[PDB]
């Protein structure tokens, strides 16, 4: 809810990793996300009859779109939580056009934590999980706010 300015440079340094491949982390992220939580795909109807994790990895659309998240995602974290101007935008498509519950927010989390792990080893250890879990709970809880701030969502 308030990171140190401690965590969120560690939030920033494994960002820059992130940076380093975008496509290849965007399309780790939305590949795992869509094999650990499949409800997730069907509200993708430009993705929803991908189904073996061999097709998703094949398919330049899941990875160009990957990289949409992780930008919007990054420069949203490169605010440090003074982010409200970013996410509005974000918030307004994903709660009323794609409709998409906050719930489905924290599963992408955790697919962001799980490929940040496998795709950073030694980089990701427990401080820099600590830090970006923390970054992306208060990303979730400021979109849940602006949810309701559009009249949305239980
Ligand atoms: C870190 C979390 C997320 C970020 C930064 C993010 C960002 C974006 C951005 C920038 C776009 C393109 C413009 C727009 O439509 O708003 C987009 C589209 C979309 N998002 Fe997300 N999103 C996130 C989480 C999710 C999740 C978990 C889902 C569904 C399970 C989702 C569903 C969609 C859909 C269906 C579209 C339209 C896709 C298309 O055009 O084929 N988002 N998102």
């Amino acid at each position: 809810m308030v990171l140190s300015e401690g965590e969120w440079q560690l939030v920033l340094h494994v960002w820059a990793k992130v940076e380093a491949d975008v496509a290849g982390h965007g399309q780790d992220i939305l590949i795992r996300l869509f094999k650990s939580h499949p409800e997730t795909l069907e509200k993708f109807d430009r993705f929803k009859h991908l189904k073996t994790e061999a097709e998703m990895k094949a398919s330049e659309d899941l990875k160009k779109h990957g990289v949409t998240v992780l930008t919007a995602l990054g420069a949203i974290l490169k605010k440090k939580g003074h982010h409200e101007a970013e996410l509005k935008p974000l918030a307004q498509s994903h709660a009323t056009k794609h409709k998409i519950p906050i719930k489905y927010l924290e599963f992408i989390s955790e697919a962001i934590i799980h490929v940040l792990h496998s795709r950073h080893p030694g980089d990701f250890g427990a401080d820099a999980q600590g830090a970006m879990n923390k970054a992306l709970e208060l990303f979730r809880k400021d979109i849940a706010a602006k949810y309701k701030e559009l009249g949305y969502q239980g």
